[PDB]
């Protein structure tokens, strides 16, 4: 605990200037209320939610009797859906996914960052449960009809559906047919996602750089006018540090990459530590555990107080609210 | 009035109370403020291109021909000398603002809505360019989907020529996406449109692609001098529109558009406090709507009941 | 004019090479007194509101009638208006005498079909989706807007606003074949106006193409007023070679037949 | 299978047969495969030597970070080779196809056509579509290196397949028209190939029965599973498998191709 805090402090001390600016921008978005988190399958995996490769394993087992490229993960479920019936597909979905998993500390960290919205490709209810505990309400939008009747300002937008209505293959985007016809079947969901991206600060966590959703979003981003949008942040938590060529390639595509493997040293399978490094860096930046010199203190107090120079007198009971 | 008209009024006023009402303001509202109409600009373009003076496509093609032939500089000059005028804001602008809309989407490239918002005291993030979407200072937008002349009276800042409309989706992806998201997430009232407008039919075409019941039907304030034909009304209401006809509500002269707009706008405003209660069944329904959530609680303080009924 | 002379030279060259394809519009059918679409819209408006037009109305009013009055009445009106036999005007004979490799027409009538049957040149008539695969001959009489061969129903023809809106989805093979024929042949437009819907959509599709990757199609204009030089240069910069029959000779304000005949027989005598 | 051969031979006699030749036949001709090109780009990128999108992303990353000059230099030093035409090219020509559609950017099919004496209008760029002077077409949908060993002349990396319709509208339209108006036999293609998936996606847009079901020659070492076979029959492909016809070695692709090509030829 204390050793981890000291190590985080040290890591921030030798942190690269680019990463420091990225952290400062993310924290400024969090304070401004304009921060949106784009949570992927990795964060759900940190709570041991059933990954999709096991589902493709079962589909291959029922298809050919024996137990994967990028196309296979979408085609083999489609093979099951076409060759067999929809009922078998939904039954496999039900047996694999009707589990109650806990919320990992990364969920708590994401909701502690005060996200305006949480977009996610996860069909699980882990993020909804995490928001439910913390006392902040998120309007969960996982189907088309949910877009029109959104109760609150904050959305938990599950762009690939979920199983709230039921553990059926028509409620979620799993097979290859779903991805081919996603724009036709989810106009409102895709439009809301793109509007949230355009109007907010986006941080991708739990995603690989070569994931289908990341590539699709970067393909949409290329169509936008130059400098008309803000580059989303991408928290990369792969075991190995990002290659310089891949880093510059993806940053020229409109991403600000914070690579967890570059910030800290960790084991190959210590994914939770890699996620926690970046999330804790962000939070202790928000919690001001990293300011040490008299210059940073003056700047922090000035940023809190300088607007109040507009007023003549400020109640001492108000100064408590000023400093949170 | 008619029962369905009263239902439309109830829906609009409920959305206004909930802060989920968005006004889609067209060229008709600006025209009542004497802002130059686009047919005069096409007349000038035809005067320069040909000897002397159209179809719906001509209103876009003639400026396109003027551009392609005479030059962006000449197009800029005519736009500047026609649109660089100061016009007062209508009482309809103030009525729309008094409805307290969440957003004001508009195809008007003038600042009449901007001037009305500034005068009345409403702060809206004016989004007229692509870069304005990310730089919006608030969550309430004045979304000029066709641009405006804030940067300058240039033809590149607005959607006027034919090429502008063909390449709109390519040139305004963020603005179009934001407009469609606002339509999906809010209650939309169309004012200043002729039910045959290009923008209205494009929005109805996009609405066709949506799911059967995933969206709320936008409202359309029709202020044409003659009452809508029944067949036209069925056709447009089956396309996803809920039409409130100004001509059906009140009788007025053909050219007296101000009273036609004001009838519907004042009927909406004066209905904000109205509860539409005449029969005992309506009384019971309203009191039940106020009280039924309190059935969860075991007891309610009597001094708290003044807040239940506002 | 030198440009005009080079034009007829190049259509004659394409016709001799067998790479000439003719694009037929509504004017050619109207020249034989075929029921025009404006009167169909007038009848739809009279059955809608009882008292009888912009560019949008021509597609909307049939769609309003289709939606509110159903499709049986739409098909009945189409049958009672289009179930007529009309003689082929000499323009059809002159078009076929030009030896076109393909005849792409937006007309839903069979006038080109009977003209080809009389002239003895067999054209594979492709007007439906299934007609593309089972094409008997290489020469295509391509009715991109369908026809009434299957029956006088609105589902077989592209008339209403919905049909134009969903044309690419409903007619992917027909549109693909027509674009291919335009790309790999020399296209001559007759029976069309400069403001025609299909002409401007084709100009948009051409603008989507790579510059200097296509042959500029020929547009033959029979509008009574001579083509304005500004409009002429605007449409030539858009990828058209305009031959104005009104500029070629002087004629009355209602004699379209001689106007078409001037360009057609000038092309023939050049051949 | 017997019925499948009858349709192919009948359409070959009618003269409307078209062959969609993939990278498999070029590999049989020992042409430099794209996987070694991706390996070379990776080595010049990271320094140490694959996913489906990797074959497209890695050349794209190299093009973005190194530039067009290095990309074209690697292309030239890896592709400027002379490879003899395999007998499968001769067999395909002996089937007398109306058109030859190839995703290959080599001149192997062109050299085979020149050797056999058949005139095919080679189209690999936009300008070639309009200026074609023959009814027969050799449609290189992905381009080739006749203009030069440049990356712009070919569709190799990502942002070339992404913008394929934008930069090749005429070529794609001609390909689709030929597919619709002719019968198609796929050779040298895998069932999970990107181009096969794209063409099946386009075919799914077409209404039922409006198109002739394309023929797919499968030459993988293992026999097709019945479930995958039936899935791709439903998708629209009529599959004839070389592995099921004869017993063949794992790496002996030439005899697998021949077991279909010679059988088709002798059934004329």
């Amino acid at each position: 605990s204390k050793r981890y805090g000291e190590k985080l402090k040290e890591v921030f001390l030798m942190l690269d200037n680019n990463v420091v600016e990225c952290i400062k921008e993310i924290t400024e978005s969090s304070r401004n209320g304009k921060l949106v988190f784009f949570v992927g399958a990795g964060v759900s995996t940190l709570s041991d939610y059933p990954q999709w490769w096991r589902l493709v394993d079962k589909y291959h087992e029922e298809l050919y009797g024996s137990p994967y490229s990028s196309d296979e993960y979408l085609r083999i479920p489609q093979i099951f859906y076409n060759v067999k019936g929809e009922m078998a597909f939904d039954g496999i979905l039900k047996d694999f996914f009707q589990v109650d998993k806990p919320t990992n500390p990364i969920h708590d960290k994401i909701l502690a960052m005060n996200p305006a919205h949480v977009i996610t490709t996860n069909y699980d209810n882990l993020i909804d449960t995490a928001c439910w505990k913390r006392g902040k309400y998120f309007s969960v939008i996982s189907a088309e009809e949910d877009v029109a009747n959104a109760t609150s300002s904050r959305y938990l937008l599950k762009v690939h559906g979920d199983f709230r209505k039921g553990f059926k293959g028509e409620n979620v985007v799993l097979k290859e047919d779903d991805y081919l016809n996603y724009d036709q079947n989810y106009p409102l969901i895709s439009n809301l996602m793109k509007t949230i991206i355009a109007t907010h600060t986006i941080v991708f966590i739990g995603y690989g750089l070569g994931d289908y959703n990341i590539n699709m979003l970067l393909n949409w981003v290329r169509k936008l006018q130059k400098d008309s949008f803000h580059k989303p942040f991408f928290i990369r938590t792969d075991p190995s540090p990002i290659e310089n060529e891949t880093l510059i390639y993806y940053e020229n595509k409109g991403l600000r990459i914070i690579d967890a493997a570059s910030l800290i040293d960790s084991n190959e399978y210590d994914y939770l530590e890699r996620y926690s490094a970046v999330m804790d860096l962000l939070i202790e930046s928000q919690e001001n555990k990293f300011i040490t010199k008299d210059d940073e203190v003056i700047d922090y107090i000035y940023g809190k107080i300088s607007p109040l120079f507009a007023l003549q007198y400020i109640r001492k009971i108000d100064l408590k609210h000023v400093f949170e």
